[PDB]
């Protein structure tokens, strides 16, 4: 039997049928539902944490790693973080859904409308808080959702859906079926979620590496769009006119977390200052317990260390001829997520900005800042690396809409 | 080998020249467009001479009257092309760098608009489309790889050599930013949607199965498209519809029978079906169009514009109400455009809330779904899709990708 594929389709049809309820909800109701989720999460701590305790106990009996148990575990900090983010999202602005453009010939007028996508899918790790984060962002943007979480977090996610997410929607006058959670432990569910172009045309993929890379390819092959950043890794180019203090700071502050997509991965150093800056670069790398990878390399120049658990505390270093070579390497050998330049020469920075084609470009600023919250003050839906018009780089809730034109009588 | 090699060569030449266009100021772009208008008129003789040779070859080869018409550049078409170029030259340039805010650590954030890079375009053997597409790509600072139907290749090459490229060179832009595949082979179209790292987006101007095939091939190769393979407007006549309004809508949505946004499927509320039948019949007959009534020998959403022999037809169906009309429109038609005829604002609101297509209309013909008719700027090509990004009519300000930049606050 096709039980896994069947459960995903069922969730999608249920989300689609309920979606009009969310589409027609006024701003006050959407915001009240988000505020209420925050209140319920804190009011029902005992129930939520109890569900989580069972997942944690179950994961330990299966021999889960201490790092993945950390991600599964809901602490007080993460509980209060969840609620604070829900309230921030509730207070965030709603763009105007109908803008009058002009009158047209024949006693008519034109309006540009923002409509929801409909049903958006999401695949992510066994981290309970992600269920609330994703659910809340789709609700804010009037999109129903089909969520797929790592199986180790199912009970936690289901309790959050039951006690936090749904009652809040219902009290605000929204059909609670607009948020669906795939009830299957099977990892195959993720694949089934990117194969329903008629029901779930867009899927948010939160993962990193080979698994996300495969899901993103499978989706594209089935006509399903994604918001994904399978391959990351920031580039930093140290120019001839760089400042020692700034470089030291950039290196240290781009390596605070070694498993993320927007950390420093490839360090390019202008040949003319290599010898002078290496002592500063070495001091900075040592500060973070990171070792340089020098030629001859054992992997491609753009190899992303964050995806190699065993060797994550590593950074690839290359000496380059100038800005033009730095740009070419950045564009041709990396995924085009983020790249920065360290320099005090405005002309060198301008050339780097004009040449680099990635989603975020930086001048004397760490690539670790490429994040929706850090840049825009609103939660990040998930970075997208497409090379075409539409959402790109950090994605936030106002990106999750489709355009529609409406024409009607001028006096109506 | 040779066809795919020529297409790849064109893409690489376009990509290599792109920075010159990307870095050109607004004045240079607009001057280039103005110059194209001037050159089209000034070099009328050479442009028309090349077209006359394409016509002779087409006639000798036995091409149909309709296709010869599309291939023929008339005096009027030439002046229309020049007029459109001047309109586009005067159209505004959106701010490519927007200061968003300051950030911690003495930094500031900018949202930048960058060109897509190289955009492909596949279209029929219509000479003016080469100028239409090339000009809109130039306006949006995108380089282009264009592929036209082989019957117009000569005519298109002459426009590229005499009108497009000298105008670019004259404004300080590398003329190689506009490429025209020099192959007669139809296979070049398929080759054009198989280069994701060079030409990530391709504009498909056709209709029907050929465009549907190219859009699927693009998807299987990781290439994105702006396409509207399927069209056909819907019109729902509500119980509270006005008689003269309905008549006007039917007549004015059937001025052209081969377009994607004409009336195709007419849904009439059950309670007024008998009363409106004489109004609808007379309005269809006035346009030489026959109704297709049940039992049908085709799907309710079958698009007459794609059936040359039966183009002069409109499907008529009786519906129970607004909810049924919305379901049929959403589930059984292309999602391009639907209208409602009614004097009841509550029925209109319900239709507007429920219908999911790219354009929705209240007492207004679906023929208005066009970039020029709505926005007063040329149409790049409608994109019929339902995900974030360009949708409905597409115009030059849609052809960009987002980039964030962070730099020191005082720089
Ligand atoms: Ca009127
Ligand atoms: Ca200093
Ligand atoms: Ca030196
Ligand atoms: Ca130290
Ligand atoms: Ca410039
Ligand atoms: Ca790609
Ligand atoms: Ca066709
Ligand atoms: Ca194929
Ligand atoms: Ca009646
Ligand atoms: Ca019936
Ligand atoms: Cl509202
Ligand atoms: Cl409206
Ligand atoms: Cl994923
Ligand atoms: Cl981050
Ligand atoms: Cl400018
Ligand atoms: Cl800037
Ligand atoms: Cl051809
Ligand atoms: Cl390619
Ligand atoms: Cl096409
Ligand atoms: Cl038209
Ligand atoms: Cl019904
Ligand atoms: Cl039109």
């Amino acid at each position: 039997t096709n039980e896994v594929a069947k459960a995903v389709e069922e969730c999608a049809r249920a989300a689609k049928s309920a979606a009009p309820s969310l589409s027609g909800a006024p701003d006050t109701a959407i915001d009240a539902a988000l505020e209420s989720m925050a209140d319920r999460l804190l009011a029902h701590r005992d129930a939520v944490l109890a569900a989580n305790a069972e997942d944690i106990a179950k994961a330990e009996a299966g021999g889960m790693s201490a790092g993945l148990l950390d991600r599964l575990t809901i602490t007080e900090s993460r509980l209060t973080d969840m609620a604070d983010q829900l309230r921030l999202l509730a207070g965030a602005p709603h763009p105007q859904r109908t803008v009058e453009l002009s009158t047209l010939d024949g006693g008519l007028r034109l309006v540009e409308r923002r409509r929801p996508v409909g049903v958006i899918g999401a695949n992510y790790e066994a981290r309970p808080n992600v269920t609330v984060d994703v659910a809340s962002q789709l609700v804010k943007s009037r999109n129903a959702g089909v969520l797929r979480t790592g199986s180790a977090a199912l009970k936690s996610a289901q309790r959050l859906l039951e006690v936090v997410i749904r009652p809040a929607l219902t009290d605000s006058g929204i059909d609670a079926n607009v948020v669906q959670l795939v009830p299957r432990p099977e990892r195959e569910a993720a694949g089934a979620l990117v194969r329903l172009p008629d029901l779930v045309p867009l899927v948010i993929l939160r993962g990193s590496g080979e698994s996300t890379r495969a899901l993103a390819l499978e989706a594209a092959q089935h006509g399903v769009r994604t918001l994904a950043h399978a391959d990351g890794g920031g580039v930093l180019y140290v120019d001839e006119k760089a400042d020692r203090d700034t470089v030291r700071s950039l290196v240290v502050n781009s390596l605070d977390r070694l498993g993320v997509c927007n950390r420093l991965n490839l360090l390019l150093i202008h040949d003319a200052v290599y010898e002078e800056f290496w002592p500063v670069v070495s001091e900075a790398l040592a500060e973070r317990g990171v070792s340089p990878s020098l030629p001859p390399y054992d992997h491609p120049i753009g190899y992303e260390w964050a995806l190699d658990s065993e060797r994550e505390a590593t950074v690839t270093v290359a000496r380059v001829d100038g800005v033009a070579e730095a740009v070419r390497i950045a564009n041709e050998e990396t995924s085009g997520l983020a790249a920065g330049i360290a320099t005090e020469d405005a002309r060198a920075a301008e050339e780097f900005f004009d040449g680099y084609q990635g989603t975020g470009v930086f001048w004397n600023a760490p690539t670790r800042l490429l994040d929706g919250f850090k840049l825009l003050g609103v939660p990040e839906t998930g970075i997208n690396l497409d090379k075409v018009p539409g959402p790109r780089g950090p994605v936030t809730y106002p990106d999750l809409y489709v355009r529609q034109y409406a024409v009607l009588p001028v006096e109506r």
